C-alpha cells in the first residue's frame, strides 16, 4: 500500500461560521460567561455588544474595509484583542497580530507585505510609538466606547474563502493567508477530539504572534463556553499559572513541550499545591514531546487525555491529532497522529508521488484547511503551494510542509525532522 490517508469530506462544518457562532451563542444564552481576562468577565451579550461597538465605529472611519481587507492589530492579549478580532471579522476583514513587542520595523513589514489598510492599536501603544503616514491608525479604546445605538450585529456578508487572518513567521517574515473556512475546520477538528460543550474552559495561553492563539482565543465562544486569556506575565509564573488554571477549574490547555516539562516539575516538586484538576485534555503541540514526559503529565493529572498536535500554519494550525490517554502504551518515537477531517496527507517523494507504507519522505497535506499563499510573495508561495495532483473537492490546493515523515499501516502519521 502507498502513504495515502483520505478526509476530505468526513465533517460537515454546519452553516455558520466562527463569528456567527458566536453571535449564536450570544443570542440564546447572552448571560452566559464569555471571556474572563485577569478580573475582567464578560457575558456572550457583554462582548458581543462590545464587538459590535467597535466594528460599526470601524466602518464609520474606514467605510471600504470589509471582504480580504487587512487589518493589523497591535494589541496584547486581552479582552481587547479577542474584541477587536471578533469586531474585524463581523465586518468581513481579516486581521494581523502584530505583538506589541515587536519592533516597529518588523510592524513595517507587515503591514507592508500585507497591504493592510489600517492598524488597530490600544491606548499605551499609541502613547508609547507614533502612528506612520500612510499607514491609517485607530484606537481600540476609541472603538469600544458606549453608544447603545452601535450594539447590534453588522450583519455583513461572510464567506468561508475569505481571509480570517494572516499570520507571519532570517530574511522577510511570510504572511500565511488563512481563509474562514480552514480557521473553521481546525475548530471543528478539535471541539470534537477535545470533547468540547458548553461548560468548556479554555486556556488563551500562546503568544498572539503564534497561529494557536486563534483557536485558544475563539474555540469555547463558538460552543457556549468561556475564554480563559493567561497574558504573558501569568504564563511566566509557572505557579501563579497552575493556581489560576486550579481556581478557574480550567478544562482544556495547549502547550509546548518545554512548558509541558516547566509545569509537570513543578508539580513534582510542589506535591502539596493545587492542580489542574479539571482538566480534560492537555494538547502539545510545537516541538516533539517524549513518551516519559507525557507518562509523568499522567501520573500529576489522571483524568486527563492527551493530543499531541502537528501541523503547518500554512494549512490553518494542525493536520494531524494523536489523542492519547493515560493506561496506553506511549513509547519513543510519539506519533504526529491521525489525519484531521476534511484533509487528505500523503508522504512523497521529491516529485509528489506515494510512497510505500513505512518510507520515509515529505509530508504534504490537501483539503479544507490550505491556505492562500504568503501575501505579497508569489515566488516563495509558488516553491511550496502547488495545484494538487489527487483527487480534491475544495479548491485544489496542495501544501508542501518541508518535513520529512513516514506513515504506519494504520494511517498513523510519524514526524522525521525538516527535509
Amino acid at each position: 500500500p502507498l502513504s495515502c490517508v483520505t478526509r476530505q469530506g468526513d465533517l460537515r462544518l454546519g452553516r455558520h461560521l466562527v463569528p456567527h457562532l458566536f453571535e449564536d451563542h450570544a443570542a440564546a444564552t447572552p448571560e452566559r460567561r464569555a471571556l474572563v481576562y485577569n478580573d475582567r468577565a464578560y457575558s456572550y451579550d457583554q462582548l458581543n455588544r462590545a464587538a459590535n461597538r467597535i466594528a460599526n465605529r470601524l466602518m464609520q472611519a474606514f467605510p471600504e474595509l470589509g471582504t480580504d481587507s487587512l487589518v493589523g492589530v497591535r494589541i496584547a492579549r486581552s479582552d481587547r484583542l479577542a474584541l477587536t478580532v471578533l469586531a474585524i471579522w463581523k465586518i468581513g476583514a481579516a486581521y494581523i497580530p502584530i505583538d506589541p513587542v515587536l519592533p516597529a520595523q518588523r510592524m513595517h513589514d507587515m503591514l507592508d507585505l500585507a497591504g493592510a489598510k489600517a492598524l488597530i492599536v490600544d491606548a499605551s501603544v499609541a502613547a508609547a510609538e507614533p502612528a506612520v503616514a500612510g499607514m491609517p491608525r485607530i484606537v481600540f479604546d476609541d472603538l469600544v466606547m458606549d453608544d447603545p445605538l452601535l450594539e447590534d450585529n453588522p450583519e455583513v456578508h461572510l464567506s468561508g474563502n475569505d481571509l480570517s487572518y494572516v499570520l507571519f513567521t532570517t530574511g522577510k517574515p511570510k504572511g500565511a493567508m488563512i481563509e474562514h473556512i480552514g480557521m473553521l475546520n481546525n475548530i471543528a477538528n478539535k471541539a470534537l477530539d477535545l470533547a468540547m460543550d458548553e461548560d468548556s474552559r479554555v486556556a488563551q495561553n500562546a503568544s498572539m504572534s503564534f497561529d494557536v492563539s486563534v483557536w485558544q482565543m475563539f474555540i469555547a465562544l463558538t460552543k457556549g463556553g468561556t475564554t480563559f486569556v493567561y497574558d504573558d506575565r501569568v504564563v511566566n509564573d509557572i505557579a501563579g499559572l497552575i493556581q489560576r488554571m486550579h481556581t478557574d477549574s480550567l478544562t482544556i490547555l495547549e502547550v509546548v513541550p518545554t512548558y509541558l516539562q516547566a509545569l509537570v516539575e513543578y508539580m513534582e516538586e510542589h506535591p502539596d499545591c493545587p492542580r489542574p484538576a479539571a482538566l480534560t485534555f492537555m494538547m502539545v503541540n510545537g516541538e516533539t514531546v517524549d513518551a516519559a514526559l507525557l507518562k509523568r503529565w499522567f501520573a500529576l493529572c489522571p483524568a486527563s487525555k492527551v493530543i499531541n498536535a502537528y501541523g503547518p500554519t500554512e494549512a490553518s494550525d494542525d493536520i494531524t491529532h494523536h489523542i492519547m490517554s493515560p493506561g496506553d502504551e506511549i513509547v519513543n518515537p510519539v506519533p504526529i497522529g491521525r489525519a484531521l477531517a476534511n484533509f487528505d496527507i500523503y508522504i512523497v517523494d521529491d516529485e509528489l508521488r506515494p510512497v510505500p507504507i513505512g518510507t520515509r519522505g515529505e509530508i504534504v497535506v490537501t483539503g479544507v484547511g490550505v491556505g492562500r499563499g504568503y501575501v505579497g510573495m508569489a515566488g516563495v508561495t509558488a516553491q511550496a503551494f502547488v495545484k494538487s495532483p489527487f483527487p480534491d473537492r475544495y479548491k485544489g490546493r496542495l501544501y508542501r510542509t518541508g518535513d520529512l515523515g513516514a506513515m504506519r499501516e494504520d494511517g498513523v502519521l510519524m514526524f522525521h525532522g525538516r527535509k
